[PDB]
């Protein structure tokens, strides 16, 4: 694989294209709490909903702060559209920089996320205008490739992964309409099926600490190298994406746990998950779902290349992740079929979701990458080794 075209730096336009009458471009400054609030107000009412209009992602302000001001970030890549008269923010598209490995070619890219148009401005073809503009701003800073995910099918996906959902509070999920009562069954029986232990089992498991950064960095990079498409983590990115900062982050978004071997005291495993709520759009009993999403993880067991041993170790580690997520009062635990996740999803009672997430590269060609599922869209241990990046 390789780039599709080379961008002529001499010909990148210094001025943005025109917008629909009454609207104008605005760079957002997310260090300004008022502007972070504006973006949150947009996403909270206008961002991704399920096909039944029951739920809407509810990224928190703390989450947006974390997701968008990661190492190397630039305000230029936080793009808004405002109404000229009212000044109201009516659209967004955001990028942050990172490096990816694509079949062991390292690439500098932007991750594109939080593309959003106010419902009242939909179906006006503003999307290609948003895309063209953030493209321009990236080209001006020497970035010519992107990676993104979307639930919609667009030309040439690099992979596709299915969503899986592990009930933690089954009753709540039943009450909000997410989890069914299967027919011959009862509330009690579904609660029993989803019952978790009160304590974790992996010896040496503890919360990640700043002192763990270098060793988690090394382990994660070695583990991620097992995937054709992966995120090439820097130390700063380990710090930012995995180590919660309680003194300056009042609403926690990231949880990370390491396994400190009781004998050697070396870190042999780790896992992490993040907090992303969904608004329950119309329900007298509840107005949000508190979801934990599986993020990055790694284990030394992987490198023996013994599949049964890796499956065993993940079964223990990930059940512990469910236990910890429950203790932190999450309702559900979500994962995709990427990484080695097909090894444990079904046996740990993750239910198959309706959702698929498609992965795309901009201005970069490579062969399709396995996404953890077979042609029936079911988890398959022979279709891993492909997607090693998790996007928010
Ligand atoms: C080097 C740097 C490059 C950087 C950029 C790399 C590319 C990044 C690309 C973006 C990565 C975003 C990653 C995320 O954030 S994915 C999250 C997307 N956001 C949401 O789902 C929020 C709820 N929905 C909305 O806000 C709107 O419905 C959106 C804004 C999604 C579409 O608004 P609207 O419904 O009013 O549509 P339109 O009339 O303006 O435009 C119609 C055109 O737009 C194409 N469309 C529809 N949905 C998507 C989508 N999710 N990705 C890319 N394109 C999409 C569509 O096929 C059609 O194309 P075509 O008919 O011309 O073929
Ligand atoms: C708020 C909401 C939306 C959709 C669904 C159903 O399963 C999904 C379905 Cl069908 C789609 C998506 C989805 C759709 C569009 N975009 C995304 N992403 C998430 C990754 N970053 C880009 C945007 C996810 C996510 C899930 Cl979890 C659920 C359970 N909840």
């Amino acid at each position: 694989g390789g780039p599709i075209k080379i961008i002529d730096p001499e010909k990148v336009s210094k001025e943005p294209d025109a917008l629909l009458e009454g609207f104008e471009w605005a760079t957002l400054d997310l260090t300004n709490e008022t502007e972070l609030q504006e973006l949150w107000d947009l996403l909270t009412y206008h961002y991704v909903e399920d096909d039944n209009a029951m739920f809407r992602f509810r990224y928190s302000q703390s989450f947006l702060h974390w997701a968008l001001m990661s190492p190397g970030w630039k305000k230029e890549w936080h793009v808004g559209v405002r109404a000229t008269k009212s000044r109201k923010l009516v659209a967004s598209i955001c990028g942050v920089p990172t490096e990816i490995n694509v079949r062991n070619q390292k690439l500098k890219v932007v991750e594109i996320n939080f593309l959003c148009i106010h419902k009242k401005l939909r179906s006006k073809r503003l999307t290609p205008v948003l895309i063209k503009e953030i493209t321009r701003r990236c080209y001006l800073n020497g970035i010519y490739q992107a990676i993104y995910t979307a639930g919609v099918v667009l030309p040439t996906p690099v992979s596709s992964c299915r969503y899986y959902h592990r009930p933690l509070d089954w009753l709540k999920l039943y009450e909000v309409g997410f989890s069914p009562l299967p027919a011959g069954s009862t509330k009690a029986r579904q609660i029993t099926k989803n019952h978790l232990p009160s304590t974790t089992s992996t010896p040496g498991l503890r919360p990640m600490e700043p002192k763990d950064i270098d060793t988690v960095h090394d382990l994660l990079q070695r583990y991620l190298s097992r995937f054709a498409l992966n995120q090439a983590f820097t130390r700063e990115e380990v710090d930012h994406w995995l180590v919660h900062k309680p003194e300056t982050v009042k609403e926690q978004v990231v949880w990370a746990y390491v396994v400190e071997d009781p004998e050697t005291h070396k870190i042999t495993d780790f896992f992490s998950f993040y907090n992303l709520e969904s608004t329950v759009i119309q329900n007298p009993k509840h107005d949000n779902v508190r979801a934990a999403y599986l993020y990055y993880y790694a284990t030394e067991t992987a490198f023996t290349n013994n599949m049964k041993a890796l499956k065993e170790r993940l079964l223990m580690l990930m059940n512990d992740a469910l236990i910890l997520a429950k203790k932190a009062h999450f309702d559900v635990f979500n994962a995709l079929t990427l990484h080695d996740n097909p090894l444990f999803l079904e046996q740990l009672k993750f239910g198959a979701g309706d959702g698929q997430l498609h992965f795309y590269l901009y201005n970069y060609r490579t062969a399709p990458v396995p996404g953890g599922v077979n042609e029936k869209n079911l988890p398959d241990e022979k279709r891993m080794g492909g997607v090693g990046i998790v996007m928010l």
